């Protein structure tokens, strides 16, 4: 209720069963995806959130969004099309990806719902070849830091185990 | 001490093994489970990455301890064994998976019925950008959930970042 | 604090950098190392011999701050292979003289008064590398920071822009 959780972690970490976990006893839940129970009703968004995401929800209707690193590859995408992801201009992109970010927080700040956003770690590896995936890496990065600010609670998740980090 | 599972992850040349062994300096003896020269000698050597419960019986002493290296390599082991030279592209993912299921399952049990401390060290392999090859990519989500049903199993679990061994469990 | 020794770790655009920024915001001056900004900062490039920048003669409510440890290594890499096939290079003599470069560093933070920050990155919890130099990196990289955590007086895990004292 008028808070926001950002929950992270690397791939197949468990951090979605922690989310679940966040979120499991609110009587009604909103999943956003960027077989549900029955008393979840759900919503495939990834732009524009604050169309779902509105002052009008049920305070005890939990939201669950998964997730933001799909959301900013979506938005790639949407922007480059079809074109060879080497010549886009990420520059450009991720100012879009910016606008889209800001209108989530600015949401959420005005939502009476418990939010949690769920994301990836993608930046302890090595250096990419590829051109897409070290700007995406980056912008991941970026990304994860702006919500983790804008957020009452973090959770780090590592083989299944919960670490609050704020 | 007895009774006792620990699981220590962390990354590549992280420290972990260091960490693990400082966790058993105490045990009079200790069982090193290699799974593929130096070693004192009330260390005893075993290679072995299958049918785990053949090594962590329940007749080893409550004072000994038994550390596991590592994970990681067992996983990959099973994955070639049921593979062999043939184009990784093609595996059934889903079979290879329920095969190392077994395998865990069988570790997991022994260990819950062995009065050592057992430590076991595996990696984290999932923080970085989703592998372009479809055997890496694989590889990423099964260890990530075997290392998630370790974790739930195990007494304490530890993280080791730049050699600093952290208590998350 | 004076003859202070901090190590700062994380990923790849994890807020590092501004991490390291706020445990030094109150030094009234600061030297900032490059490897590859407030006004009142000074600028050098190096990435070598480093202990003609971290000196004694430094005054001990300055701070230093070096970004980062990662570039150190990958520099002295391509700079002792040459330009061979780095499929070729001697890893093993390379490691020893990034070690020696390393204890230079270490040795010169522990005759300076200042409080000296360390960035550096984690590199080592992704899928072993395909390619033989990314892998010898990943691995040198791991045992560098190993050793510069443990001569640190203290640790920090930088995540989403958290910092995370973990010594």
């Amino acid at each position: 209720h008028h808070m926001l959780t950002l929950v992270t972690g690397g791939a197949r970490s468990g951090k979605s069963r922690h989310a679940e976990a966040l979120i499991a006893d609110a009587p009604q839940v909103l999943y956003i995806a960027t077989g549900r129970p029955a008393h979840w009703r759900t919503a495939e968004r990834w732009q524009q959130l604050d169309e779902l995401i509105t002052p009008a929800i049920a305070p005890e209707e939990a939201i669950l969004l998964e997730c933001i690193t799909t959301m900013v590859t979506n938005l790639l995408f949407a922007l480059g099309g079809d074109s060879d992801p080497d010549g886009w201009d990420y520059a450009a992109m991720e100012r879009a990806i910016d606008d889209e970010i800001g209108v989530l927080i600015a949401a959420c700040q005005r939502c009476p719902a418990h939010v949690v956003l769920v994301t990836n770690e993608v930046g302890m590896g090595i250096v990419p070849e590829n051109r897409l995936a070290r700007h995406f890496r980056d912008i991941a990065g970026r990304v994860n830091q702006r919500l983790a600010a804008a957020a009452d609670a973090v959770w780090l998740v590592v083989s299944g185990i919960g670490v609050k980090i704020k």
